[PDB]
């Protein structure tokens, strides 16, 4: 595997990168964006995204910083936790969250954070220029439906899908207030404008749900999530573009996600050959329980064959991911081809799958 953001040898001298995402671009560019944890593996830390973008379907890379943090606090300061999505017109938009200030996203304030923000970039050259940064929540004229009781939000971590209309959502996860606690949810966002603007479905039906990623399937949402302390990934099903949900049998609880706390992983939808609807999963096996997140597996579900119990394709990272932040990943269909980034020991990895797929296409 090709190491594609190197703790060892960078252009930032950073000592640690974490959250991996990958777009195949139609024209068979690659893309790909890291948080450069400048400092170390921790969450709470100076962060700025980096994307590195390549022509050569994956030998040799282009790297640049796709978005600095906020610059007001030299320990503090972060954009992370990339999603993204290729619009209908070729649009690329990256979203992320932004904090300058030590303690837990979701769990350190009991109002609205008040230096988080999400901020929102997009290029409309493929990947080589970025707009400046747009901030989606310092006012009330991007994102309609956020509710009063907002902590905080950010994507989902990991790629949006568009609909059949061109409709695009987003994965998202929310902290709410409720009852003098903290609850933190999955949910989505939905763009009709080319991501100018965007409307907050509802949450799902469990707390502890967050880093997750929608398919789309016949106009329906369904939706994999970091389930946490539950042991698995739980699965949900949206009719109405996420205003409601309900479980989703055939994925729910059948991703096994070991002791401890759960894992992002990624979730996209392939049509075979044959016309099938598969779904493939990128997400650690854990077996060896918390935050070890070894072995990085894929998983299929035949969406036209539900009889079929979930399979384990490959393993891309057989390894025990580093307890200081591992674990995480992001596949990647187009046209045929399949690829995944992922956490290795501080790096991040790359691999073209494309063979596993050809294996699953029976052709
Ligand atoms: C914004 C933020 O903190 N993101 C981080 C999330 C959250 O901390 C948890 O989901 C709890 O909210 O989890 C990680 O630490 C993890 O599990 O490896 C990495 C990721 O960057």
């Amino acid at each position: 595997p090709l190491i594609l953001f190197n703790k060892d040898n960078n252009i930032w001298n950073s000592k640690y990168f974490r959250i991996p995402n990958i777009q195949l671009l139609n024209d068979g560019t690659i893309l790909t964006f890291s948080d450069i944890r400048y400092n170390g593996p921790d969450d709470h830390a100076y962060i700025d995204i980096a994307s590195a973008r390549s022509t050569d379907f994956g030998k040799t890379w282009s790297y640049d910083i796709a978005m600095k943090n906020n610059r007001i606090d030299s320990t503090y300061s972060r954009v992370m936790d990339s999603t993204t999505v290729i619009t209908n017109t070729g649009r690329i938009i990256l979203i992320a969250g932004s904090w300058n200030t030590n303690g837990n996203w979701a769990m350190t304030t009991s109002t609205r954070r008040s230096d988080w923000s999400v901020q929102m970039i997009y290029s409309d050259d493929n990947g080589l220029t970025w707009s400046n940064k747009i901030d989606l929540t310092k006012d009330s004229s991007k994102v309609k439906n956020q509710p009063s009781n907002t902590i905080g939000w950010l994507g989902g971590v990991g790629s949006g899908i568009v609909m059949d209309d061109g409709t695009i959502v987003m994965p998202a996860q929310i902290s709410l207030r409720e009852n003098n606690e903290n609850n933190y949810y999955s949910l989505i966002i939905y763009s009709k404008d080319n991501g100018e603007t965007w409307t907050m479905g509802n949450k799902v039906p469990n707390s502890n749900t967050s880093e997750n990623m929608v398919i789309e399937l016949d106009g329906a949402l369904i939706m994999s999530t970091r389930y946490d302390y539950s042991g698995y990934r739980a699965a949900y099903i949206s009719h109405d573009l996420g205003s409601t949900w309900e479980i989703y049998e055939p994925l729910n609880g059948k991703v096994l996600t070991g002791k401890g706390s759960g894992c992002q992983g990624s979730f996209i939808k392939a049509t075979t050959s044959n016309g099938h609807r598969i779904g493939l999963i990128s997400a650690p096996k854990n077996t060896k329980g918390e935050y070890i997140r070894d072995n990085i597996a894929v998983y299929m579900i035949d969406f036209d064959d539900l009889s079929k119990r979930v399979q384990e394709i490959c393993i891309p990272y057989p390894k025990d991911g580093n307890k200081l932040g591992g674990g995480y990943s992001c596949l990647s269909f187009k046209n045929s081809h399949l690829s995944i980034v992922y956490e290795a020991n501080g790096n991040i990895e790359y691999q073209d799958l494309t063979p596993y797929y050809s294996l699953i296409n029976k052709q």
